[PDB]
């Protein structure tokens, strides 16, 4: 395992419109979610897990402990529910969610004081590195 905590702001992104695409956001929400610089908190206790994804557009929230499957309503996303799963890839905070869109998940890592994130869909993959604020 790995401390993730922190509160992060994104440095770099990389595909982002790609990933979007693959989950099926539309045209007018990809080109204003694009120009965002979402904040990342993360609240660790073991491995307990709260993460707030805070930017303009909107606001997203995920609870969960590592190892416990838990259903994502992402109506404020994609609409599209999923199953959820987080483990530890060694240090690796990986999540698998399972449901209509394949190969579909994301995985943070941190490597000195820089949070890195990954988000998949189907074959898009998003690279995300985040800086301690």
């Amino acid at each position: 395992p790995a401390d993730l905590s922190g509160t992060w702001t994104l440095l770099s992104s990389d595909n982002f419109e790609g990933y979007m695409l693959a989950l099926g956001i539309d045209f007018a929400t990809r080109k204003i979610a694009k120009l965002l610089k979402p904040q990342k908190v993360i609240e660790q206790n073991g491995d307990s897990f709260t993460i707030h994804t805070n930017s303009s557009l909107r606001n997203y929230f995920v609870k969960f402990k590592v190892g416990e499957e838990f259903d994502e309503d992402n109506r404020g996303l994609d609409n599209r529910k999923c199953k959820s799963l987080v483990i530890w890839d060694n240090d690796r905070l990986t999540c698998i969610q399972k449901g209509e869109k394949k190969n579909r998940g994301w995985t943070h890592w941190i490597e000195g004081d820089k949070l890195h994130l990954e988000m998949f869909c189907e074959g898009q993959v998003c690279k995300q590195t985040f800086q301690r604020a």
